[PDB]
């Protein structure tokens, strides 16, 4: 009945590579504590189940939660597959299908999320697009919130483009810094996955901040939608916006799309059910982990 099951090595199978890089390597597998698929990132104990617990309590739709940890040479965390991947190459793979509802709606569950685990007292510390993954494409939900915290980032590689100001400069992480993420992540989302501020060297970005230089306004986004991105990056971290107002400016546009975003042919656009998404398939051709819990 544990909240955070401790898995032996035995109880869970790596079956594929999901991704690779910096902070490890993510599996794609199966947990048999019955088949339940499951994500396994392989990336002092005693406080890194602390807080590891944390990430196993949360109870939220659009917040990801451990299902388990297995300790030994290595980290390993084990949490619900996600089986349309990341909501980074999500958007870049569909940027000809995804209309207005589905970008401000996305928009609105990444903030009722963010809320969530401020409300848990919890500060991300790495929200971008990469860290928000596709449940279905209508489903979107949080993930790799406190890994900056564990590992020390907030003492002595950063994600520099996302940081607010007071991050870079002072190592400052608060819920208003999510909030600066948050309108980066966000900008992701509108210019269908561009990389920000790219061709420009993460040692120049806090001049540039300085300066009152900002990423550019999306094509697709009328000013109504741009000035709430601006506002999440203005240097005084206690005047950008709450969790609490995005959700609810969000949602008041979501429900009048178009007059909001301007994208060509947004009327008929249409995005991969299960059946029909490579993706999806590429991963699952028994029980999904909601259904066993
Ligand atoms: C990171 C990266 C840079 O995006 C690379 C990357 O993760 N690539 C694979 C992406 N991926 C694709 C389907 C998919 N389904 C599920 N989890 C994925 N990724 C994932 C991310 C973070 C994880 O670890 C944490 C750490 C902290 C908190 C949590 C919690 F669940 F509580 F929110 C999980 C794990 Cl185990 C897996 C998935």
């Amino acid at each position: 009945q544990a909240l955070l099951r401790i898995l032996k090595e035995t109880e869970f199978k790596k079956i594929k590579v999901l991704g690779s890089g910096a902070f490890g390597t993510v599996y794609k597998g199966l947990w048999i504590p019955v088949k339940i698929p499951v994500a396994i990132k392989e990336l002092a104990n005693k406080e890194i189940l602390d807080e590891a617990y944390v990430m196993a309590s949360v109870d939220n739709p659009h917040v990801c939660r451990l299902l388990g940890i297995c300790l030994t040479s290595t980290v390993q965390l084990i949490t619900q597959l996600m089986p349309f991947g990341c909501l980074l190459d999500y958007v870049r793979e569909h940027k000809d299908n995804i209309g207005s509802q589905y970008l401000l709606n996305w928009c609105v569950q990444i903030a009722k999320g963010m809320n969530y685990l401020e409300d848990r007292r919890l500060v991300h510390r790495d929200l971008a697009a990469r860290n928000v993954l596709v449940k279905t494409p209508q489903h979107v939900k949080i993930t790799d919130f406190g890994l900056a915290k564990l590992l020390g980032a907030e003492e002595k590689k950063v994600p520099i483009k996302w940081m607010a100001l007071e991050s870079i400069l002072h190592r400052i992480y608060t819920h208003q810094s999510d909030v600066w993420s948050y309108g980066v992540t966000v900008w992701e989302l509108m210019t269908f996955g561009s990389k920000p501020y790219d061709g420009i060297p993460a040692s120049e970005i806090s001049s540039i901040l300085e300066k009152g230089e900002r990423l550019p306004q999306p094509p697709i986004c009328t000013i109504d939608v741009y000035m709430i991105m601006v506002k999440c990056w203005m240097i005084d971290a206690d005047s950008r916006p709450k969790f609490r107002e995005l959700i609810i400016e969000f949602s008041k546009m979501a429900r009048d799309p178009q007059r909001y975003l301007v994208i060509q042919g947004d009327e008929r656009m249409h995005l991969p059910s299960p059946t029909d998404s490579n993706f999806y398939r590429a991963l699952m051709d028994v029980v999904d982990a909601d259904e066993y819990l």
